[PDB]
């Protein structure tokens, strides 16, 4: 009974009322463009769900000693982000029409923020952990930059209902995304500073605002529909 089951069962709870409304609605619309949009989108806090109820039941949790003291270590958050943090970045290449090549950059560079900072979670050398740490949040850099300086400018050649759509997301993903390496380092698998229970609830509010959230406002939006 671990004090941060509590946040696990309601990120468990969020995210599986969230995968049942997206289904519920993508499966009304006939609209070819908006149907993917759909698809990807109700995956994500699909793949959330299964890796929080799994946590909540105690899987993917382990031991990692470093500083002289064993620390747990919930490995099964990389097993989500590594398909889902992929996902929602699709949602925003297909929002603005963004080139294959770029695509697949943005998925490599996402594919080694989410392996690397599993590298590091996983690492005994404490000062190791840290430069798995800065490599991934690198990665996390190029991603926002591309985001930030790529697609937005792109999104200025579409319709403005696009465009306003677009920013929103991309402003959402960038303020939340960008918390991620920070509650990282002062937490359990950095620093040690910001308590197991807590940085548990930190990034259950950050995952289910960067999905459920970002899904409510993608697919309530007239953008979607080609
Ligand atoms: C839905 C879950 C989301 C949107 C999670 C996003 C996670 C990140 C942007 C995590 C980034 C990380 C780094 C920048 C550095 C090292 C550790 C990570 C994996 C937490
Ligand atoms: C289930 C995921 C479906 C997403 C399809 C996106 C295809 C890109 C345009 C052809
Ligand atoms: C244009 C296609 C790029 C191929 C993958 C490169 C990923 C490196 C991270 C910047
Ligand atoms: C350490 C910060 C890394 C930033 C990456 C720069 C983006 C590449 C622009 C093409
Ligand atoms: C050129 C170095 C890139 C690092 C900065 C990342 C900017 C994030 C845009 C919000
Ligand atoms: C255009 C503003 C979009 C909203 C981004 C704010 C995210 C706040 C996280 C708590
Ligand atoms: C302790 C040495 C740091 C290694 C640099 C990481 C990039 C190759
Ligand atoms: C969003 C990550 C910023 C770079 C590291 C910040 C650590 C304070």
């Amino acid at each position: 009974g671990r004090p941060e089951w509590i946040w696990l069962a309601l990120g468990t709870a969020l995210m599986g009322l969230g995968t049942l409304y997206f289904l519920v609605k993508g499966m009304g619309v006939s609209d070819p463009d908006a149907k993917k949009f759909y698809a990807i989108t109700t995956l994500v806090p699909a793949i959330a769900f299964t890796m929080y109820l799994s946590m909540l039941l105690g899987y993917g949790l382990t031991m990692v000693p470093f500083g002289g003291e064993q620390n747990p270590i919930y490995w099964a958050r990389y097993a989500d982000w590594l398909f889902t943090t992929p996902l929602l970045l699709l949602d925003l290449a297909l929002l603005v029409d963004a080139d294959q090549g770029t695509i697949l950059a943005l998925v490599g560079a996402d594919g080694i923020m989410i392996g690397t900072g599993l590298v590091g979670a996983l690492t005994k050398v404490y000062s190791y952990r840290f430069v798995w740490w800065a490599i991934s949040t690198a990665a996390m850099l190029y991603i926002l930059y591309v985001l930030f300086f790529g697609f937005t400018s792109k999104a200025e050649s579409m319709r403005p209902e696009v465009a306003s759509t677009f920013k929103v997301l991309r402003n959402v993903t960038v303020v939340l995304w960008s918390a991620y390496p920070v509650v990282w380092l002062i937490g359990s698998e950095g620093a040690g500073i910001v308590p197991l229970n807590i940085e548990t609830l930190l990034f259950m509010v950050l995952d289910v605002s960067a999905k459920v959230g970002f899904g409510l406002i993608l697919l309530r939006s007239r953008a979607i529909f080609g």
